[PDB]
């Protein structure tokens, strides 16, 4: 028992992390097969970042200008291309530690593990969510760019995020491994304000299921609601509208606990309207929305 | 910027995890050099756990009764001994992936990463603290025993915890890698109630420093306090007494932020007495005590 914000084991991704240096900019690269993926802003000075023309900056760069180091060993760059906001650096050596992997573009509300890296060296691992405003709330200092977000299905790492920038509000924006930003963000140092950080309702409900499973049940009430009634309250509290898709996704947790999804909705409605009254749920004084139904099932059943 | 509950990268420890089976009991072992460490209760049936005589149960066990599997490969057990509450299984093969390592017995309030494992396969990594009552609040299902807690200093894994049992209250108890339980807990299925789960005051202050560093400053006030005055409030709120040792430990964060430790104490005193009033600090509605001053410095400076 017990319920923890749990990252995937990072070993498979540790084995992929390299240092990429272009001129005076050092950040992290992901080495899969004979390709190193990194943010294209590796080619920018701090000055460049104000109004970068990446195609033009990239013309002034050759294979030998990209310094790629895996541990203490230099990789030879035999090609480089720009795909959207990432650079793909072709190297002469396939990463021998390349895991089974996929590139996946995740939806808002989906969770993933970040391996925070500096100079291609892992510093730590934490779990986060693609926010509904397509930011993430990460922990990223200078040099952390090219750190990646991932999920693991048994032995297959699905890479879903590469870190690119911090908004002036200290939230984070990045790309999938095809170099496409999540949301409207650009790799330029400009006014980019995030939209409403709404709460991932389906994830809160999942976490309320996890709480019941793990003995935290004080918030279960005598009430039910409908999707429409619940959603009137959700809207009021900047919670994402709950869909029948979400209800269907919560079906297994509903089944396990014997609490109908709409009853858990009615409990969540009372928690929104009444607050927690100084009480906690799974050691949190606020409603946690960075567990997916899949995360709750995985953690509650012990998938490896 | 941003501040996350961050585990150490787990790769070095993933490479140490094995499955140990004795009869019908399967749990996890830690393979370092030619020794596999596992909870001695691997030799117990569920029946045995009510009143186990480990020396007597162990007599009925031979090397060939301990089934040790690293991935899909069986290890040959050439010796077995009991050290306190762990078994040391000597195997004929040194773990080729043995990292630099130490066994350390941590103090209450100290944080570490847990690699939750089932059948010797990692399921996830999370950060936790040795509580002042020598429990941990983990996430451990049946089969998770022998999962380990660790810190990393660059390339040296300090193993500080091996998971052994869940108290009837769903908190966790375990040993160091010498098999000595943290606190008064025993590997027997009995009435074992945890003491007062007091808040790790020095860790809260560290996390308040992290909050200021990362822009969350609404709780800074116009007041200061003394250690004695603060401690009267601490006692009232089941917070650990703050010592001059703790003040000295917070010195670097004090220096970085220019907020005197006793001023941060006075801010923490007001937060205890006045609550958060529906406000959050680093996305928490309660005072987080599972970051050490070292964790805050490490994460705020980007140590790898
Ligand atoms: N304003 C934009 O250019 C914009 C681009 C992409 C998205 N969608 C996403 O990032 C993820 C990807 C899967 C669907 O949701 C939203 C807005
Ligand atoms: N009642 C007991 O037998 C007991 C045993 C050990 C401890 N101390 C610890 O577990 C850690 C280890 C470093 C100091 O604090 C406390 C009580």
């Amino acid at each position: 028992s017990g319920f923890r914000k749990m990252a995937f084991p990072s070993g498979k991704v540790e084995g992929c992390m390299v240092q990429v240096t272009c001129g005076t900019t050092t950040l992290n690269g992901l080495w899969l097969d004979d390709v190193v993926y990194c943010p294209r802003h590796v080619i920018c000075t701090s000055e460049d970042m104000l109004n970068p023309n990446y195609e033009d900056l990239l013309i002034r760069k050759s294979n030998h200008n990209f310094l790629v180091q895996a541990g203490n060993v230099q990789l030879r760059v035999i090609g480089h291309s720009m795909q959207n906001c990432v650079l793909k650096l072709k190297v002469d050596t396939a990463n021998p530690k390349t895991p089974k992997y996929k590139f996946v573009r995740i939806q808002p509300g989906q969770t993933f593990s970040v391996l925070a890296c500096y100079n291609g060296s892992p510093s730590g691992v934490y779990q986060c969510a693609m926010r509904p405003n397509f930011t993430i709330k990460g922990s990223f200092l200078n040099g952390s760019c090219g750190s990646v977000g991932f999920n693991i299905d048994y032995d297959c790492v699905s890479f879903c995020y590469m870190h690119h920038m911090e908004l002036p509000t200290g939230v984070h924006a990045g790309t999938d491994l095809e170099g496409n930003f999540y949301g409207p963000f650009v790799d330029r140092q400009t006014a980019q304000a995030a939209g409403t950080d709404t709460t991932i309702t389906v994830n809160v409900l999942a976490w309320l299921y996890a709480a019941v499973i793990n003995g935290d049940r004080w918030f279960l009430n005598r009430f039910t609601t409908t999707l429409n009634d619940f959603n009137l309250v959700a809207m009021k509290y900047n919670y994402e509208p709950l869909t029948q898709d979400h209800v269907d996704i919560l079906g297994p947790l509903s089944a396990q606990t014997g609490i109908a999804v709409l009853d858990m909705c009615a409990s969540l409605k009372e928690l929104l309207q009444n607050g927690m009254n100084g009480r906690t749920i799974l050691g949190s004084a606020l409603l946690e929305d960075e567990f997916t139904p899949f995360d709750v099932v995985r953690q509650c059943s012990g998938v490896t």
